[PDB]
Parts: C-alpha cells; structure tokens; sequence
C-alpha cells in the first residue's frame, strides 16, 4: 500500500457512533462521522445490526485527494464488502488519477475503471455486494481537477469555495432495481453506467468534497427524473436551500441532519404506535489539498 490514508471507518457497531477526528497530516481537510438514523419503537414509544457502510479517504503516492464512499447490502458480507475495498478498490486510485491526466476523455478512463471494479469483484469478492461513489483529483494544464462516479444510493456534493453547493454524484434510485456493485447488475454496466453518475470538474484549494450513504430522504430534491426501456430513473440531489454560505458543509449537514432527526424521533415516541424508518448515516469530508499540502504529502508517503 504507496496511499497515505487519512481517514477510514469499517461500519460501526449497532448503538454507537464514530467521530474521527482531524489528521494532522493533512491540517484537518478530511473527517469522517458514522452512525444510525435508524429508529425503532414499540408502542411504549420505548426503543426496540450493525453498519455496513464504509469511507476512505486520503492521498495518492502523487498527492492526489480521493474519497471512497460504499454502502454494502448485508450484515452478513459486510467483512467481504470492507476487505474488497481495502484489496482491490483502493489500490487502482493511482492510476486512475494518472489515466486521467494522460488520457484525453475522462468518461472514457472512468467506465473503463467501473468495468475493472465488476471484473476484480467477479473474480475475487462475489459476496463483497455493495453500491459505491469515488472521486479523485487529477492535474493537468496546470490546473486541478476531480472525477469520479457514483452507482447506487451513495452522493458526493461539493461545496466551492464562494459558497455554491453542487451536485458531483448523485443518490439514483432505478424503479424495481437498486444498482450496485454485485452479481445481479454486472449483466448489463453499461446500462447501468448510462443512468448512474460519472463527473469530470475543475476544483480549487478549499473546495469541500462531502459524501454521504444516506440522508433523511426530505433532505434531498430531484434533479432529473427520466424513463430507460420502461423504468423510471431519479438522479437525487442534497437540497441545497438547506444550506447557507458560511460553515463547512460537513458542519451544516450534521446540524441539518442531527435537527430533522430529533424532530422525527420525538413525532415517533408521541404517536403512541410501534415506527420503524431511517438507516445507517455516514459522512466523508475532504477539502480540496493546494500546492504545498500536495508536496508534503507526496514527500511524506516516499519516507
Ligand atoms: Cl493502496
Ligand atoms: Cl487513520
Ligand atoms: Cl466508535
Ligand atoms: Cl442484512
Ligand atoms: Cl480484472
Ligand atoms: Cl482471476
Ligand atoms: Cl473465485
Ligand atoms: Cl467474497
Ligand atoms: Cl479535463
Ligand atoms: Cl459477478
Ligand atoms: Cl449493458
Ligand atoms: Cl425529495
Ligand atoms: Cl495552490
Ligand atoms: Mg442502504
Ligand atoms: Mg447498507
């Protein structure tokens, strides 16, 4: 492993949470917090699995900022989900990132690295079943870029430096499907590319990557909703009239999730009545490295 990893977080246990903290390497840009939205309560209102979501993040051997964000389907492979990232996903990030450097069209060098993640998870994890986003910067004509994909319920947004929240990866939801990493969508990738997300875009230094497995899905908005032959796809985006231009989207994410959470959880304990909804919440920071924070982090993974 050539990769400085900064940040990861396997699932967490049933009950718990997670904060990170920051990584003084590199100087707080990246966070993870992970816990349940989930709720259960009999008729008491009194409450009644573990994660299986993972993220990653860090940097290539060349400096280069990546985010790995997966959701697996079941408690029962979760350790085959974790393990294929770790084995097989995260050593391909170098190389995407140089591809798409020397290469001329990003969407081409991002289906092919997709078409590599079905074939490695054939071949070596058939239980690793699992929707997934990733980004990572790139540089080229003396600028800086980050691409990626998302397949599935997993977002990324991007909060750019002047304040604007944008969509990167979008959360897709597919009528009678749930697209993924696993045996059943491997049929047809490129179908499933086609309705996905794939992204290409220019950031700069303190542009603030967020990715997330799940919201509380009034959090959300839809961006495109459209018909593949007959099925409706939805490209779901984090509403951004949420949010303000100050704090951190990380920051504001949280309070804006942590604020509609209490709101349901008391409605659910005053109904009188048994209510199950919400699912495992994990959420990946990662502020966009400059120039030197680069060089000190390619120094630091030669030594
Ligand atoms: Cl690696
Ligand atoms: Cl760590
Ligand atoms: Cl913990
Ligand atoms: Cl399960
Ligand atoms: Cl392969
Ligand atoms: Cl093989
Ligand atoms: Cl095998
Ligand atoms: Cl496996
Ligand atoms: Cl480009
Ligand atoms: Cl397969
Ligand atoms: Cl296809
Ligand atoms: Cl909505
Ligand atoms: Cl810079
Ligand atoms: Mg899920
Ligand atoms: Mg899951």
């Amino acid at each position: 492993m050539r990769s400085i990893i900064t940040q990861i977080c396997n699932g967490v246990l049933h009950g718990q949470s997670y904060q990170s903290g920051s990584n003084d390497l590199d100087k707080g840009n990246s966070e993870i917090f992970a816990s349940s939205l989930f709720v259960h309560l009999n008729e008491q209102g009194k409450e009644i699995k573990d994660s299986d979501d993972k993220i990653v993040i860090g940097y290539t051997k060349d400096g280069m900022a990546f985010q790995i964000v997966v959701d697996g389907f079941y408690g029962c492979e979760r350790q085959a989900v974790f393990s294929f990232i770790d084995n097989y996903v995260l050593p391909l990030i170098d190389n995407f990132s140089l591809d798409l450097t020397r290469y001329p069209d990003s969407k081409k060098v991002t289906e092919s690295l997709i078409h590599t993640i079905y074939s490695l998870r054939s071949k070596h994890a058939p239980l690793a079943e699992f929707t997934m986003s990733l980004c990572v910067t790139y540089q080229k004509d003396e600028q800086l870029f980050c691409a990626g994909f998302g397949i599935g319920d997993t977002g990324i947004a991007i909060k750019r430096n002047e304040g604007t929240i944008e969509q990167l990866v979008c959360h897709t939801e597919v009528d009678g499907f749930k697209d993924a990493f696993d045996n059943y969508s491997s049929a047809n990738i490129d179908l499933v590319i086609e309705r996905n997300s794939v992204f290409n875009t220019k950031v700069m230094p303190g542009d603030e990557l967020v990715g997330y497995t799940y919201v509380p899905p009034m959090l959300e908005m839809t961006e495109k909703e459209f018909e593949v032959e007959k099925r409706i796809v939805r490209h779901l985006n984090l509403d951004p009239g949420n949010f303000d231009d100050k704090d951190p989207l990380f920051s504001q994410l949280l309070q804006v999730v942590k604020s509609k959470q209490k709101q349901l959880v008391e409605q659910a304990k005053e109904t009188g009545q048994i209510q199950r909804f919400g699912d495992d919440f994990t959420v990946g920071r990662l502020v966009i490295p400059d120039q030197l924070l680069i060089n000190q982090l390619r120094i630091h993974a030669l030594s």
